[PDB]
This record gives structure tokens, C-alpha cells and sequence, in this order.
């Protein structure tokens, strides 16, 4: 809507304060004018149908307990914004500004949150296994890097270039986890997952088999479950990015770490110039490789790292 750009203060999730951007015209908006084209967030009033109503506040307050997953995905996507336009010079998810919009308090009781081809869905959890999804900032940057995915390599959500889609969405939530600087780790989606349990997480990057999934191209899922194991093979790219950047011995290869910053330009870059729609493991391997050899020479320790990494992991 159109309107006067004012800033407005809430509560979050998880009980934090923090001010956000919205628009006056009669009511406050939770629409974001700073960035690009504009952040927009709606209320889908635990119904389906999408987007729902913009999101309207009568003293552009927000510290009501309805009014929280809205506070956060709406912050959370403009930290996200910031990240992608500050560190990879990209705007939008399209690099051309795109509004970015995410709806909240998605169905009754939904554990899941999703990137729908056009914005971004947050359901509320059922108070057991998640709580409010847009509470964790993982969880943001991870459903708005699949939009930036489907503009740019665009991977086919399904076997290997699905888990790679998988791993690039877990690879760039945590790194925007890290730029916000907000108990930072490489764990994903521990502030919104199982409330009653302290120090667990859907999925770790550090050690994937903590959870059951694969850390090495030999224990990949080869069946037909969850698009052919989307969400599960993702780990041994996970892995082979932790190891990238913090470095470690894997499965006996050891691999020297060169930081999380090195990472982000290597996978932007092989994301962005050669990652194409069908692109499996093994090119995923070769990508990364041009990527750190165009940045930093092909004789450089940062090259050296990557083969390391997806040796260990075991891709060739
Ligand atoms: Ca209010
Ligand atoms: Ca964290
Ligand atoms: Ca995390
Ligand atoms: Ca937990
Ligand atoms: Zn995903």
C-alpha cells in the first residue's frame, strides 16, 4: 500500500524486542519500503489460501502473542535481504529487487514452512516438534535461498540436484545465521525445534549422523522417499561445506579450514556461473573447484581445501 515509511517495535518468537520497518496509511503495515522493492508480510489466519491479508496494526505495537511469527519473519527476511546485498552485491532473490513476501500462521498446527514459487510460508508448529517456524533465522535464509536457487541454477528438486538445492539452503541459512550473529552455529533450525528438548536440532552440518543422516557419498539414500532423499543426502554436501570451512579430518583425509567468509564466495560463485538445473555430485565437486580457482588461483590453498573436503565426503 501506499503510505509513510515509520519504524515500529515488537516481540519476536522467542521473547526478543526488536524494531521493524512498516508503512502508515490508516493502519501500520508490516510493509518494509528500505529494501528493494519491499518486504511484505501477511497474516494467513490459519487458513491455506494465500497470501492472506497484508499484515494490519491499529498503534504499530507488536507485542501481542499473535502478533510474534510476524514480527520475526518480517525482521528476519530483511536481515536476510541485508546479507545477500551487503556481502554477494545481490538484490532480491531475482537480483533485480523483487518484493519479498511471506505469509504467517499458515493452517493449524503445520510443522513445515516453505518458498511456493511466488513468497515465502510459515506455519505455527504444534507447540511439540516445532513452534512458530519464522523464529528461527536458519529458517528464513533457508526458504529464501531457494528462491534465489530457482532464479539462478534453478537444481530440480529431486536426487542429487534436489539435495544439492537442500545443502545450498542449509549452507546459506547458516552463514546469514552467523552474519546476524545471533548465537551462531552450524546446527539448523535449533531456536524453533522441539521446545521441550534443550540442545537438539533438525539437522547438523557438523556431523550429520548425529541425526541419521549420511556424511559420506557411500551411506547416500538411494530410495524414493522424499523426492529421492532431498532433505537426507543434503548432508554430505552439509559436511563437506563444514569441513571447507572450519576444516577437520574426515573418514582419515584432512582438510584445512579457510573460514566462513571464503565459503560463501566460493558457493555463491558456483552457484550463480555454473550450477546448472540437472547438476549432480560430482559437478557440484567440479564447480566448486572452478569457483575457488577463479577467486584464488589454481594452486592455492583455498583450492586445495575444497578437493579435501569432497574427498573426504567421498565424491569424486
Ligand atoms: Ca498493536
Ligand atoms: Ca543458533
Ligand atoms: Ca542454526
Ligand atoms: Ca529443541
Ligand atoms: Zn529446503
Amino acid at each position: 500500500i501506499t503510505g509513510t515509511s515509520t519504524v515500529g517495535v515488537g516481540r519476536g518468537v522467542l521473547g526478543d524486542q526488536k524494531n521493524i520497518n512498516t508503512t502508515y496509511s490508516t493502519y501500520y503495515y508490516l510493509q518494509d519500503n528500505t529494501r528493494g522493492n519491499g518486504i511484505f508480510t501477511y497474516d494467513a489466519k490459519y487458513r491455506t489460501t494465500l497470501p492472506g491479508s497484508l499484515w494490519a496494526d491499529a498503534d504499530n505495537q507488536f507485542f501481542a502473542s499473535y502478533d510474534a511469527p510476524a514480527v520475526d519473519a518480517h525482521y528476519y527476511a530483511g536481515v536476510t535481504y541485508d546479507y545477500y546485498k551487503n556481502v554477494h552485491n545481490r538484490l532480491s532473490y531475482d537480483g533485480n529487487n523483487a518484493a519479498i513476501r511471506s505469509s504467517v500462521h499458515y493452517s493449524q498446527g503445520y510443522n513445515n514452512a516453505f518458498w511456493n514459487g511466488s513468497q515465502m510460508v510459515y506455519g505455527d508448529g504444534d507447540g511439540q516438534t516445532f513452534i512458530p517456524l519464522s523464529g528461527g533465522i536458519d529458517v528464513v535464509a533457508h526458504e529464501l535461498t531457494h528462491a534465489v536457487t530457482d532464479y539462478t541454477a534453478g537444481l530440480i528438486y529431486q536426487n542429487e540436484s534436489g539435495a544439492i538445492n537442500e545443502a545450498i539452503s542449509d549452507i546459506f541459512g547458516t552463514l546469514v545465521e552467523f552474519y546476524a550473529n545471533k548465537n551462531p552455529d552450524w546446527e539448523i533450525g535449533e531456536d524453533v525445534y522441539t521446545p521441550g528438548i534443550s540442545g537438539d536440532s533438525l539437522r547438523s552440518m557438523s556431523d550429520p549422523a548425529k541425526y541419521g543422516d549420511p556424511d559420506h557419498y557411500s551411506k547416500r539414500y538411494t530410495g524414493t522417499q522424499d523426492n529421492g532423499g532431498v532433505h537426507i543426502n543434503s548432508g554430505i554436501i552439509n559436511k563437506a561445506a563444514y569441513l571447507i570451512s572450519q576444516g577437520g579430518t574426515h573418514y582419515g583425509v584432512s582438510v584445512v579450514g579457510i573460514g566462513r567468509d571464503k565459503l560463501g564466495k566460493i558457493f555463491y560463485r558456483a552457484l550463480t556461473q555454473y550450477l546448472t538445473p540437472t547438476s549432480n555430485f560430482s559437478q557440484l565437486r567440479a564447480a566448486a573447484v572452478q569457483s575457488a580457482t577463479d577467486l584464488y588461483g589454481s594452486t592455492s590453498q583455498e583450492v586445495a581445501s575444497v578437493k579435501q573436503a569432497f574427498d573426504a565426503v567421498g565424491v569424486k
